[PDB]
């Protein structure tokens, strides 16, 4: 009898994750990744360079939580289409959302120039991953 | 006594998938996808081009989230005439309506010259295919 | 006990299609074809041809969806003398007016000349069609 | 309990064609058939020739609706004795009338020239030949 | 316990049969079928000859409804001595008082021209011949 | 593992019989039956007749041995596309086998005048229906 | 261990009456038909006509033993594509092969004015469709 | 331990069906197809047209028995990667490898304009379905 | 006994596989491509264009047979660190080396300008993949 | 009996392992990686920069096939200290001799300036590393 509240509340969190993802919020250039979190890129000498810490807070977006938003909106896709009735499918698309944040920009690693890459721990993104992640966590 | 209940829910998504497909609603060609996508091809040296991407919401669009008309209406008819009491029916079409949905336009590909796709996250579309791959998800 | 309601339900369905089949609504010949579905049939150089697409509504009548009407009324005479009180006749019959319907009409392929068809999403025969194969979907 | 119910209507729906069958009702000759039907046989080039179908309801009169009358008379006499407390000789007898109804009348084969037809789709008969095959549908 | 009222109901039919049998209703010689049945025999070249159809329900009287009127009433006799609390008997007399009805006029063969024959769609003996076939449908 | 022996008889017995048929012998109109049967057929008063019984072996062909041709190789064609192996299905054709000999000369009913007839005990066809009929008789 | 045995003579079979229908041999238009059969048609009055037999054989020509070449060529396709290790598949497919041979010429029908069809006892097809439904009667 | 061979067999038979893919054979357009098959199209009056047929093999050619080349070679790709061991995904593949053949060119469709089809009945991929499809049929 | 030599299997084929991934061969970029595909690309008007398909081998190359070379080196490495005495992980790796194929060049997509891509056709690759494939088919 | 040698191979392995790693083999700076991969450092405009790939096979280089000495040899020194006879030390250790490898230089990241790391295909190396992960794979 708790199988349905857990499918049911797996589908919610994956709409609405869905239905922020389609606006696109959550995702950042060079520009904007560089200008929210306060990261100065220096080009020195002379194929290289590093970003200037000036708050420790600023680690978070130099982790492992950037994911492809074409990757991540196919993997919603796909995602909706499974059988949730199964513990199977929770764990296997629960180990999917996870593993899909991983890092881009490093300390010594610019943002890339053009492409776009979505934030695991934007303002509105981040309790929507969260409920997501924790909504597959109820075995029988 | 829930497998009649799904039973009957499978089918009403089906239907009002099918009542929303027959007046052609959620069908894009090249025109209606530049424009109601606000995405741009220029045509760059030479031969290839690319789409101009001016908000990260378009990535929606680059996504695998397109079926082909007469394919996704004809797999409705199909899926009509089947026995959905067996999980065996459910998982299947299921796994049908979640891979119909591939992608067409690409960020070096142009939408098709003549051709149409259905959109999976049109407006008037995606609640109804939601709600489809939902009905799907009983268990016994 | 909900064998006999699903045979009585299975026989009513039946009947409703042979009542509306008999008048011969839902059937055309190329005339009514291209004027009900707006397709106006252009012969492109030289011995083929094809047709002039306005809206994609009109891919439905492009798709699988046609059925031979000597074909479909005889599957209905058959199939009133079956014994639906068994599951694999109910299965059978389902799978035999599901498979009816064929494609004629394609974009490239003009109408028979001659020849009637029977169309699967006419305004009346589709809601006939859907509770019949709806009514087979009952199992003990 | 309910196989006597199961015999009686059988009976009943037997009693009823065959009021109906004695009375000559629903038997066409050539001339009745091609009047009442509006069919018009037109003798093309040269020896052969065709039926000239003006609506799509005249199809279900080509259709394999046919059956001779003394024959199905004698199917009639032979089926009142049968033991229809069984479930074997309900479907056989079902199959018996069901399997009666031959095609005749086609688009390139007219009507034969001298013998009278049954039509299963008659005004008043084909209410009556549903339910005789529906009351054999009926297990314990 | 309902063995005992089936073999009362078969009896009382029998001696219902048996009644109407003993006043001699339902025998027909050349004259009297050929006067009630308003069909009229025509020799045509030149040996042989046919009977001319007005109407289609003279038909009936041409099927297998024909027995030799001796040969009933004896299979009366002995049917009313028989243990009809088994199924057996029951089967055996049902399938007995079924068969004795054999064709004897048809269309290109005239009535026999001494001989009597008892007419299975009599007025009078079609109710009676009809309740007792049906008296014998009842198993335990 | 005498299964697998009957099927072979069986399918030898239908193909020899098949082989027979399709040469046409055993296969009578009025001319040949009554010139190789002797029954002289004379026109007595007036519109009927009779045939002159000469040797009573002619009583052998005014028995109940006499099939349409068509009726015969269609049931020979369907019969060779039987499941054998079951005991259900030898059954019941060997009863089609033995019931499809019909009577149709009498002694004073004449051969019909433009059909042809198929004689059960012609000096040919015997022993293969003879062979066929007991090629059926082997159960387990 | 006989299962393997019979499905290898099954797709055997199969495979052989491929090769005979690929070359054509056992097809038939009208002038072959009428040429091979013997069978003279004479254009009564006015727009019927018939055939003028000369030999009982030709009767075998006018059985139910015709088949469209284009169905039975996808009926072979289809068929080898099937678990010949089921008795299920041998059942339906022995009875799909068996049902396949229709009538089209008769003695008041002319074989048709264009089409092709394919004969059930042409002297090469004859053994090879013989064996097929031969192949399929094997059980456990 | 007939499990084994089978699954041999099966990669065997997908590795020779690919051999001989790569090289192209078997692949046919609207030129190679209207040369090898000796079908000439006439355009008649006036959008449409029809093939003319000369003999009976050219049947073989307009029924349900082409696939799209790149559809097939991605179908051996993926059927490559199963488990083979298990019969779900002998059945399965099995299927897909049967139902892969549709039908393109008609009596009044010509062969797609620029688009090549690959030919079942060609004379080297023939032998090599039909291999593969009944490496399949191993059960236990 | 047999899972043994199943692990020493899949390891001598990763290893192999490996072995010649290392070496670069069967790597193919834009102009390798084009030159030994001999598929030749033509900039039409204006941002699109198309390959000129001269024999329909190409179409192999214009497949779902392409793999990244970094991505399909990370997948051998991780997956000779798998448990392949257990089935699961076999199923697993056999899933992820069939799926990693995806397609790159298209007849209307031209391959990338600068990047690398694994044919799975290619000459030396093609045995190695198929045997690796092979490999993780046993079970037990 | 087969745990002891598993266990013995197992130690033999992360022992030549040691044996390679204590003499500092299998270890590259920048210098040496980009001297003996071949890949040459471009710094284009302005702060960033990119590889220039020559061959294919210096994608291997760019795999994720890199581990730090220190973690490595710490690695190897804490594994010699396991319970190697149960089966879920092998599984753990062997994920742990997986995972170490990552990627450090990439396309558009350069090596890292100072630090040192082991490549996972080192003409030395690979086959220690190959037969150490293949050791834990045997199960009980
Ligand atoms: C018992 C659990 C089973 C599960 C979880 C299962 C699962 C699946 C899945 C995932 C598919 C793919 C559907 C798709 O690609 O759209 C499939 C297809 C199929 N399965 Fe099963 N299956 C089961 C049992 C069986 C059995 C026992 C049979 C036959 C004996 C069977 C017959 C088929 C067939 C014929 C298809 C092909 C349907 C198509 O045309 O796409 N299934 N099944
Ligand atoms: C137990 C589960 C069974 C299932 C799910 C099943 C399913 C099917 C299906 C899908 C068809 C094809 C219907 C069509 O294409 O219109 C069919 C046909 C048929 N089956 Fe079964 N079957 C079962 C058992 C059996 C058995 C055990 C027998 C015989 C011993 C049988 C006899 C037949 C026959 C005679 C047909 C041909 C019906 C026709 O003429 O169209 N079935 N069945
Ligand atoms: C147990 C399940 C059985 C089933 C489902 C079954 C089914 C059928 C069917 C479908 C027919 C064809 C009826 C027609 O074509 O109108 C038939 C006929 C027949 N069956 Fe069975 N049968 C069964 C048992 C048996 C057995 C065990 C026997 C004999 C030992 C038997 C004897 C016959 C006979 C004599 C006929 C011929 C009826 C006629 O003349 O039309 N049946 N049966
Ligand atoms: C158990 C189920 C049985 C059934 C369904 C059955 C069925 C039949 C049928 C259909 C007839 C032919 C009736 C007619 O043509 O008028 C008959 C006659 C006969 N049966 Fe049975 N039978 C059964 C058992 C038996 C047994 C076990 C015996 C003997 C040990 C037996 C002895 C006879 C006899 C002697 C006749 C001849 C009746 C006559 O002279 O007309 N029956 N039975
Ligand atoms: C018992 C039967 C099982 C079957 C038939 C099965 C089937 C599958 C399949 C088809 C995949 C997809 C692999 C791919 O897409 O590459 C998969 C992946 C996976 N399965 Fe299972 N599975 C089974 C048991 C389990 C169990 C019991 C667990 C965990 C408790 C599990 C954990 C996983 C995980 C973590 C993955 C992800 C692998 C990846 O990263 O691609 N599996 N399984
Ligand atoms: C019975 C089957 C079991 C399997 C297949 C299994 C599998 C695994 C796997 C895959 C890991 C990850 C290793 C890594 O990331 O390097 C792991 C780690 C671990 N497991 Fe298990 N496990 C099992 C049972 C258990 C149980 C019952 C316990 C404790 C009660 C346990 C305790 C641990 C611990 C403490 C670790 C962490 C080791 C570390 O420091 O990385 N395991 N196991």
């Amino acid at each position: 009898r708790r199988v349905d509240d857990a499918t049911v509340a797996i589908r919610s969190a994956i709409n609405n994750l869905i239905v922020e993802l389609i606006r696109g919020t959550g995702s950042y250039n060079r520009s904007s990744f560089e200008s929210s979190s306060g990261l100065v890129w220096t080009s020195g000498p002379a194929g290289e360079g590093s970003y200037s810490i000036t708050t420790p807070s600023q680690f978070v977006f130099l982790s492992s939580a950037w994911a492809d938003p074409i990757e991540l909106i196919n993997l919603c896709t796909n995602a909706l289409g499974n059988q949730f009735q199964t513990q199977h499918a929770r764990t296997v698309v629960q180990r999917q959302f996870s593993e899909v944040w991983k890092p881009s920009p490093q300390v010594t690693v610019r943002f890339p120039d053009s492409d776009f890459k979505v934030y695991r721990y934007n303002a509105v993104l981040d309790p929507l991953v969260t409920a997501l992640l924790g909504a597959f966590d109820t075995r029988n």
